[PDB]
């Protein structure tokens, strides 16, 4: 059973390795009162610490006072810690209480509309957002399920976001999204110290000094229109994304890891805007997960990729990449349906520390 | 990782492992041509032994023509087989077409009311069902995806439903799982190695009253809410009072180990086990095979959470209807609401090569 380490000077689940699973949920906060969510986050880091070592919250979930309520729903019981991590992020409608007004930081910007949003305002936004990665999507959940459960009255569950990527048991590869592309080739790795440094994680020199160490993080619901995509050419597939579909190659190449030639690629597709060399430089930490909650009333397929971006700063990593999309050719086949931004603080230093001390003193 | 067998004279996927994964579609049929639909018939069994097998369907999910999409959506590639299984089930409705109302199993019988139920009939029945179970979620998503797009302009999917984890077990060598209410759920369950109680309550016989059915069995779904909140604020006492069996071995109520036989008595009048159990129904005894989903939040700051129930029997009429309607005063009922149903006719299993998904029926 493989664990990851809670404590550290970030928060696990961003640089750390990518798990299965995911289970994503934005928190509206009810409380006015600033000492009792402080307390909120104190138990909250209590009970992240519990279940990252693969422990029930609080006394446990049976064998205490029958007339009581476990402590822990149970439904975790007999399951491996599954390498779960636990990130916290603020949403910039959180810095509107408990008198944060004038400590968002500048990075935490708005997004602006892009084209083709079609935004579900229910499935936007939030005051806070728990990432839960796992191998186990009942760890995953089980986590969600009792945050939710020991901040219920001071907290309540805006949306939430169950997804999946490979599955470590049968493989061993770059994971494929569902359009059937190699997803994940040139992003930057968890081994890659010196790039989270310039790329992922705030500095005390970007201006936000209780950002230090923490980290920006986009979320997009994006839509797969799977119907219309499985009904276009391979050559029309392989010429949105500029890489072929079998090996992953940039085209012209023969292997996935080769460098691209982005003028041998259409000057629409995909990777060739999204490419750091097409944006300035900006470069994006990728740690998405794939979804299918179901079909819709058409029978289509409710699918696509719940994009989750982690950068040093939203409006030079985000943005101008998402801002290079406008002609994607791409945008035929998605739609983004659900945004929102956090800023993930720091991480939890030791067995004293809580999430969000460095913002809330 | 392994595949597991796709003919067989039963299909796989009942008696089968429960694997780790569900996604369950039931789809309707647009087309009045008989001919046109069992030829979908075959080109759908055809493209199941490549997607059981780990194989891309048709002729790949690249290498082909440049200027044509590929038969095979290509999201699985480079995934093993993951004990993917597919089972096809035919609804009531299918019998209206094709004139096949003369064949229509009495054992598929249509479900009484039941107190309690709000059922939304948008996802609920269907004129045939894919249960796609595997290890890996993508390997069932692409399996229902590549099926459906096989099967465009003559079926449509008219529900589907994800299962993120099991909630029951065929292996009780193997630990039980818990379903979102904590408990340990499928304890007393038909092994898929007991042979003599799956073909005396799971497996239909010739001597049944219907010939084409012999071998397959009948499939009852239920789309159950749980009630989360209420649950989560009920003491231990209570929930453990619900179901007759200790929330963390699991075993019946006074005793110590979960795999213990209950001793009815001791439970209180309405535990769930007690009124479920085969000594409570005449000895009816039914496979259960449901996986737990979550499809986002309430719209009321809370997350949804239910049970995609699966119960495959001989016999509707004697496996799920009386062990329901004994449920009629479960004490589980104030923690769930059933809000979607729907009954098939699982047919017999492909027995080789040659044959196809309701050959039987058709053929
Ligand atoms: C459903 C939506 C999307 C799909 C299916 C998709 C798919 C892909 C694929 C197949 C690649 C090439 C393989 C790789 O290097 O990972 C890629 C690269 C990339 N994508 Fe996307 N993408 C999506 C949305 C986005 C969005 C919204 C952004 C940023 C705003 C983005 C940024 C990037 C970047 C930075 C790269 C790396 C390019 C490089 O450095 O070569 N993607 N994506
Ligand atoms: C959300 C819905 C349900 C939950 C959470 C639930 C939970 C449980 C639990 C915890 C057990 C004890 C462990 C076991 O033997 O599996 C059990 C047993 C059982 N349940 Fe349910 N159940 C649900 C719905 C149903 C329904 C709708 C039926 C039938 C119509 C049913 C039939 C049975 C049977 C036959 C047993 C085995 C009893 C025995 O032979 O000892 N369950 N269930």
């Amino acid at each position: 059973g493989s664990a990851v380490p809670f404590h550290g000077a970030h928060q696990a689940g961003i640089a750390t390795p990518v798990q299965d699973r995911l289970h994503f949920a934005a928190f509206d906060v009810t409380t006015e009162d600033r000492a009792a969510f402080v307390a909120l986050l104190k138990e909250w880091t209590a009970a992240a610490r519990r279940l990252t070592a693969g422990h029930a919250v609080g006394e446990g979930a049976y064998g205490g006072l029958p007339e009581a309520p476990p402590d822990d729903t149970g439904e975790a019981l007999g399951l491996k810690p599954s390498r779960l991590t636990l990130t916290i992020g603020f949403g910039p409608s959180l810095f509107t209480r408990f008198g944060l007004a004038d400590l968002r930081p500048e990075a935490l910007a708005d997004l602006p509309k892009f084209p083709g949003d079609n935004l579900d305002r229910a499935r936007s936004g939030g005051d806070l957002c728990v990432q839960a990665c796992a191998d186990d999507p009942q760890v995953a959940v089980h986590a969600i399920r009792n945050l939710a459960r020991i901040g219920f009255g001071k907290v309540v569950v805006r949306w939430s976001q169950l997804g999946f990527g490979k599955t470590s048991s049968t493989t061993p590869q770059t994971p494929r999204n569902l359009l059937g592309f190699k997803d994940g080739t040139r992003n930057i790795a968890g081994t890659e110290k010196d790039r989270l440094d310039r790329f992922v994680w705030a500095a005390e020199k970007d201006g936000t000094p209780w950002m230090t160490g923490g980290s920006y993080l986009v979320a997009r619901r994006i839509r797969m229109h799977i119907e219309t995509w499985d009904r276009a050419s391979l050559q029309e597939q392989e010429d949105v994304f500029g890489r072929d579909k079998g090996e992953g190659a940039p085209v012209g190449k023969a292997k996935e890891r080769d460098e691209p030639f982005l003028k041998a690629m259409k000057p629409d597709a995909h990777v060739r805007l999204a490419h750091p060399d097409s944006n300035g430089g900006a470069t994006l930490l990728r740690r998405g997960y794939s979804f299918t909650d179901g079909t819709d009333g058409l029978g289509r397929l409710d699918a696509g990729l719940f994009f989750l971006a982690y950068q040093r700063d939203i409006r030079t990593g985000f943005v101008p990449v998402q801002r290079n999309l406008a002609t994607d050719a791409l945008n035929e086949f998605i739609q983004h349906v659900g945004s929102a931004v956090f800023a993930v603080p720091p991480g939890v230093r030791d067995a004293d520390d809580w999430w969000g001390s460095t913002l809330f003193g």
